[PDB]
This record gives C-alpha cells, structure tokens and sequence, in this order.
C-alpha cells in the first residue's frame, strides 16, 4: 500500500496511480516573481461561523479533522471559485525537522508544515462526486512555520494522544477552524490534484501568503503520531508530505500584488 517510506513513497505513487505524472499535479513551486497578478480574482469568502466538526481520525497517512458537510454549514465562496463549496475536513503534512513538511513551496523554500482546508463544489452533491470533476474540490492551503503557538490549534494538539495509531479516531465537536487563519486572505490560486493517492485531478488550489505561526512544542506533537495500526511496529508519522511536481502548462495567479 501507498505510503512516504522507501519503497511506498511518493516516487512510487505512479505504479498505481498512473495519473501521478498527469499535467495538473500537485503540489508545486510556487514562483512569486513568475505568478501573474490577477485583479479580476475576487477575495476568499471563508464562512466559518457555523462549522460542525464532528471527529477526529487518523488514517495511517495524516489526521483529520471531520465536519458535517451536509448543510452549507462552513463554506468557501468568492476567489477564484464559481458557486459555493463545503467544508468537509482538515489535516496537515508535516516534517520530521522545523525545515521541512510543506508541500507547496514558496520560490523553494519549505514550510514547517502546511494545513489543508477541503472543500467540494455543492453542485456535485457530495465528495465523491465532486472529486470525479475538474472543478469538484477547492482546497485552502496554509503554511505552518515555528515561533509563537497559535492558541486555536491547541485543541488539536491536545487529542493527538487519543488518535496515535491508524484507524483511531476521537470525538471532537465544537472545533472551531477560524482560529487556524492568519489575518491575511491574499492568496495564489492554480488547478491542481489531491497531493494523496488518488491524485486526482480536481482541485481549485488556494494556498495563502501568511503562513501561520505554531510551536516548537505544537509541531513536536504532530511527530508523536504513528503511521501503523495499534500492535503493529512504530513508524512514526512525520514527512508525509509529497515533494513539488512540474508546473507543466499551468500558470499561478496572484490575488495581490
Ligand atoms: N492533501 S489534499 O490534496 O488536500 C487531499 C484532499 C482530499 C483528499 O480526499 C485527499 N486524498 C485522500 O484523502 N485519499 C485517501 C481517501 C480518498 C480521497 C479521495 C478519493 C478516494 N479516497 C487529498
Ligand atoms: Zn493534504
């Protein structure tokens, strides 16, 4: 099975995953002086207000945060984005060391970490469908790097301890994700693909200028989890993240200047 070892990591994905030398892959390098302002790109409507988190889960890849996606509950509207999408889940990658665990990279410079936000188009009815289209998710990226904690993400970092093992999950209602966004919504925007097996091809990327800053001990937490299942031997789960892909006929876009 897939995974970010070194004989089922990234480098392996295609042999399963045709579509991972595909021509909108994700992530990539995001070159700051070759991504064209665009002044027609509207600013991000991030409606969180009346976000449900439901659970906490540890997939054997990273761990997400689960909303009730059922309802235009907690949407992402404006931007680059035709209609309405929900929030269905959050999660991370993260390093083994502060100077890497971003997937997106910023003229190639590596975050702590890197936070995704997912969305799926209400036109489609529901994730599954929606990850079947070009246009089906978007997904709000935010980098993470070391400094002073961010109190909102403390909450997660607490019930880590419950969720070490693969297929562990938690309750953990009344999240409230507006506490993991730094003040500015500038933003650059690309098509692109989940950066996890399946890889498809279906994601508005929005990935923000200001990372946000956590602590040493915040990120050290995350290090802490564990790839394999409970009585199984302990992988730790750090550097699931998948490295930069070929930019290929696409072009970034910048919502500021
Ligand atoms: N890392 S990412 O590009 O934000 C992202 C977002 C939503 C996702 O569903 C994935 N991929 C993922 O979760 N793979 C394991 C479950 C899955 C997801 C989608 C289709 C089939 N199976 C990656
Ligand atoms: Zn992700």
């Amino acid at each position: 099975h897939w995974g970010y070892g070194k004989h089922n990591g990234p480098e392996h994905w295609h042999k399963d995953f045709p579509i991972a030398k595909g021509e909108r892959q994700s992530p990539v390098d995001i070159d700051t002086h070759t991504a064209k302002y665009d002044p027609s790109l509207k600013p991000l409507s991030v409606s969180y207000d009346q976000a449900t988190s439901l659970r906490i889960l540890n997939n054997g890849h990273a761990f997400n945060v689960e909303f009730d996606d059922s309802q235009d509950k907690a949407v992402l509207k404006g931007g680059p984005l035709d209609g309405t999408y929900r929030l269905i889940q959050f999660h991370f990658h993260w390093g083994s060391l502060d100077g890497q665990g971003s997937e997106h990279t910023v003229d190639k410079k590596k975050y702590a970490a890197e936070l995704h936000l997912v969305h799926w188009n209400t036109k489609y009815g529901d994730f599954g469908k929606a990850v079947q289209q070009p246009d089906g998710l978007a997904v709000l990226g935010i980098f993470l790097k070391v400094g002073s904690a961010k109190p909102g993400l403390q909450k997660v970092v607490d019930v880590l301890d419950s969720i070490k093992t693969k297929g562990k999950s938690a309750d953990f209602t009344n999240f409230d994700p507006r506490g993991l966004l730094p003040e500015s919504l500038d933003y650059w925007t690309y098509p692109g693909s989940l950066t996890t097996p399946p890889l498809l091809e279906c994601v508005t990327w929005i990935v923000l200028k200001e990372p946000i800053s956590v602590s040493s001990e915040q990120v050290l937490k995350f290090r802490k989890l564990n790839f394999n299942g409970e009585g199984e031997p302990e992988e730790l789960m750090v550097d699931n993240w998948r490295p930069a892909q070929p930019l290929k006929n696409r072009q970034i876009k910048a919502s500021f200047k």
